């Protein structure tokens, strides 16, 4: 416990600790580490003059202490080299010969605080020596393991010598698949766990009832926003983005879900649900099934159908496969596609932020950059490097890095029944550079199809595979509005509408001269002029913007509704944007004004499910609004949410009804991850400081109130990312019990970090937007939905826990944190009786 000083100072009356108090001490919970100061009896001033200390005469504790006399003389070492004493000693020195020269560092140290008045150098300096010692420094963390940080270390649950860090829970990787503690047996798809805890950075305990209460106020807190902040109920986000699925306790998509229904009445009808649409990153197979059998609160993307796009048409041209994947991996088998409403609702994308970007840049810098990247832990200027060599693949034909034929892509997740397209901001702007500066070569292609889906995409759905020529096509057709099978007739607005798209995948592709593609358009489409809206050209792809634009290329059905299309009309092309071949035809005569989209009825939900997958969802857009790698904004008229305010009326245009913001949390700065770095707003230390504090990278607080009223003036919902699963740079040190393991909890054997005192940075202030608003809606939530507090959640067996409200965030709160790089002894022993030093 407890004087520290004695032989192995000779000046210790002067230098031993000023009085037996804690304020004489830079402790972390009464522990001393390798980096504390203390406060002396005496300063010797300037080296020369011994004088009292100044109350403010703070100096470094490896100044005058040391573990063992190895340290002692690898410190005098150290600090020879640094205050120019051309002097080492080796590994024979006596206790003597290090005490003097101790005495002599000491003797200029002081006098370098006095000559440079700053002792900055100084915690410069003895940070830096710590760094050496292995028992200070990562070498006693290693091996490192593939945790996206290298590593991680668990905080135990009973931890005598840190008990203010104990916890009853820290139930770890209770993913969806795993929420009981065992594998579900209903869902076979995954045959993994379906996850694992330990992703990045802090990690919040999300099996604690105290902690998923507060999951709930913060989500009540988003969706109540611009009542909260603003006084302004039009300006609350809408629905949410349920972040890291896979790494997260999935006891909070029954919190999540129980809420959209006690709060919006998402079950009651479709009108409410289609108004909170709400979605989940859950990347496990298992997660859909899953989703689905809780009750379609929310909606999972369509991983069969992104990947099937992603190796049919966007890899190179020798990875490539087959194109019936387009028609048969995805969650909908789209061959006939003529239901009312699809068996399971979701969401289809090809790019995300991360998905597809983040993984090029990695791939760019483990190729020609840096090939010993850590995962995506990657320095700015390795960013920018990369950022040229990706810019210059993108408009290349041959493209070594960047996507194959994104409008081909495109031209199916527009055009696709049962499911909700997801375009993503950098697929129709520069994924770096200015928010919507900058318009990529697919941006006409994309915006074409926008708009011609509000004008011309409903009905049901005919996928065709064709083997033609040397190579294949598919076809797909949507017989227009109020026609679900190929054989009804419709009316005039069926007439109108509809679409035919025919691509395919291989550059080569040639039809021999018999060859016929018979493309059936319905029943509707008898003897009818068609007319392009798509044609791929030798150098890229031509848009047509009306019907008069397109006056010399009109063709018609047959009496029997097809159109027929000769090697006169297919071959394969090999530009920037096309691989393959891309043809898109629409009815020649729709009013301009046509719009076959269908509003969410009010009629009473009778199936057990929230969501349903039927024209009413299929009318909806999705618009990831936002690139990790945007450029920082020089004015304020730069500001993301500022150009969105001023742009709403070209997302009406697009037909987007969801605009999913990045997160709008202030985001660290350690720059220990790549949202540490381009700051997109997943890595916080304030999961309620959306601008408040300080602008986030896309405005201030006002701008995203004034941008969600722009959204919501155009009847555009918004969607917050609720992202529970982690929290980065905690200003305050703790010190906790903890254990060396990998993502998944096991610890790693021959660790020194076994049941050991670490130091975390774990505390939140205390005066942030946390501790104002922290709990702060518990009473009002369990007054109005007394149910969501009266469920036995999953994985614990018990309900919430609102009887306390977390101002301040602490180690009990998190299962624990990445490696932080301060060894296994940063904590102070007495080296006699191996007890932690405690004041
Ligand atoms: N870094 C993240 O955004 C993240 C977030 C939550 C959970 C895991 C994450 N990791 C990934 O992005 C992965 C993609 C895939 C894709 C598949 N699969 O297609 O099957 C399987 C595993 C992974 S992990
Ligand atoms: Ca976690």
């Amino acid at each position: 416990n407890k004087i520290v000083t004695t032989r192995s100072n000779l000046y210790k009356k002067y230098n031993q600790v000023y009085d037996r108090s804690a304020q004489s001490f830079e402790h972390v919970d009464h522990y001393l580490t390798a980096e504390s100061w203390y406060r002396p009896k005496y300063i010797l001033k300037d080296g020369k003059t011994w004088t009292q200390s100044t109350e403010k005469d703070f100096r470094p504790l490896l100044m005058t202490w040391w573990p063992s006399q190895e340290t002692q003389r690898q410190y005098v070492n150290y600090m020879n080299a640094q205050l120019g004493i051309n002097k080492t000693y080796d590994d024979t020195s006596n206790q003597l010969q290090l005490n003097i020269a101790a005495a002599t560092i000491q003797a200029k140290i002081e006098a370098k605080i006095t000559t440079l008045k700053n002792t900055d150098w100084l915690r410069q300096t003895i940070s830096a020596f710590v760094k050496t010692q292995s028992a200070w420094n990562s070498d006693s963390e290693k091996p490192f393991d593939d945790h996206l940080q290298n590593g991680a270390v668990l905080y135990d649950n009973e931890g005598k010598l840190t008990p203010y860090a104990n916890s009853n829970y820290r139930i770890l990787n209770r993913t969806p698949t795993n929420q009981t503690g065992k594998k579900d047996p209903r869902y076979t798809a995954d045959n993994t766990i379906g996850g694992y805890e330990f992703l990045l950075a802090n990690d919040v305990d999300n099996s604690n009832p105290v902690v998923q209460a507060e999951q709930l106020n913060w989500l009540h807190f988003l969706m109540n926003f611009g009542n909260i902040y603003a006084n302004d109920p039009d300006a609350n986000f809408d629905s949410i983005r349920v972040d890291a699925v896979d790494n997260v306790d999935a006891d909070l998509l029954q919190i999540a879900g129980d809420y959209l229904k006690a709060a919006k009445g998402i079950h009651k009808n479709d009108k409410a649900a289609n108004d909170h649409l709400s979605i989940l990153e859950a990347w496990s197979d298992n997660d859909t099934p899953y989703l689905h059998d809780d009750g379609d609160n929310m909606i999972n993307m369509d991983n069969k159908l992104r990947l099937s796009l992603l190796f049919s048409l966007a890899k190179p041209l020798n990875q490539r496969s087959g194109m019936n994947p387009l028609i048969t991996n995805s969650l909908v088998n789209r061959t006939d596609d003529n239901a009312e409403t699809a068996a399971v609702p979701s969401y289809s994308f090809i790019r995300a932020h991360d998905s597809e970007v983040q993984d090029l840049i990695r791939d760019i810098i483990k190729a020609e950059i840096n090939p010993n990247v850590v995962g995506y832990s990657f320095t700015m200027e390795e960013i920018k490097k990369a950022f040229e060599i990706y810019n210059k693949d993108l408009l290349a034909t041959e493209k070594k890095y960047t996507h194959y034929n994104t409008a081909l892509s495109y031209a199916l997740l527009l055009t696709n029944k049962s499911s909700v397209p997801r375009v993503y901001y950098g697929d129709m702007f520069t994924d770096d550079g200015q928010y919507m500066a900058h318009k990529t070569i697919n941006y006409e292609a994309i915006e074409t199809l926008l708009k011609a889906r509000i004008k011309y995409v409903s009905g049901g759905q005919a996928m065709r595979n064709q083997q033609v020529g040397n190579s294949e096509i598919i076809t797909s057709v949507r017989y227009g509005k109020g026609a679900l099978k190929a054989t009804d007739t419709g009316d005039r607005t069926t007439r109108t509408s509809g679409v035919a798209v025919i691509e395919g995948n291989n550059p080569s592709l040639r039809l021999k001269a018999s060859d016929r593609v018979v493309v059936n358009m319905g029943a509707a489409h008898k003897n009818q002029a068609y007319r392009p809206l798509l044609l791929t050209t030798d150098n890229g792809i031509k848009a047509y913007h009306s019907d008069q634009e397109a006056a010399g290329l009109v063709r018609y059905t047959n009496d029997r509704g097809e159109l027929i299309f000769t090697a006169a009309d297919i071959k394969g092309y090999a530009n920037p944007q096309v691989s393959g071949y891309l043809g898109v035809w629409v009815p020649v005569g729709a009013a301009a004004d046509q719009d076959v989209r269908v509003a969410a009825s009010t009629a009473p939900s009778t199936d057990g499910k929230s969501v349903h997958q039927n024209a009413a969802l299929d009318s909806r857009v999705m618009f990831e609004g936002f690139s990790n790698f945007q450029a920082f904004a020089t004015k304020k008229e730069e500001y993301t949410n500022v150009v969105i305010a001023k742009n709403v009326d070209k997302f009406a245009e697009w037909g987007v009804t969801d605009f999913e913001m990045a997160p709008q949390y202030v985001s660290s700065t350690d720059g220990s991850f790549l949202d540490s770095v381009i700051q997109n707003g997943y890595a916080f230390t304030d999961r309620y400081d959306l601008g408040i504090s300080k602008p986030n990278k896309y405005g201030t607080a006002d701008d995203l109130v004034k941008a969600i009223k722009a959204l919501h003036s155009k009847g555009i919902k918004v969607m917050a990312d609720w992202v529970p699963d982690q929290m980065y740079a905690f200003p305050e040190k703790e010190v906790v019990t903890a254990t060396r393991v990998d993502k998944f909890g096991k610890p790693v054997e021959g660790s020194q970090i076994k049941s050991v005192l670490y130091v975390a940075d774990s505390k939140s202030s205390g005066k942030d937007q946390q501790a104002k608003y922290g709990g702060a809606f518990l009473e009002e939530l369990q007054a109005k939905y007394p149910e969501l507090f009266a469920r036995k959640q999953i994985s614990t067996g018990v309900p919430m826990d609102p009887s306390v409200k977390i101002k301040q965030w602490s180690a009990k709160y998190f299962n624990g944190t990445n490696i932080l790089g301060r060894g296994a002894g940063y904590v102070l022993k007495d080296q006699a009786t191996n007890t932690y030093f405690n004041i």
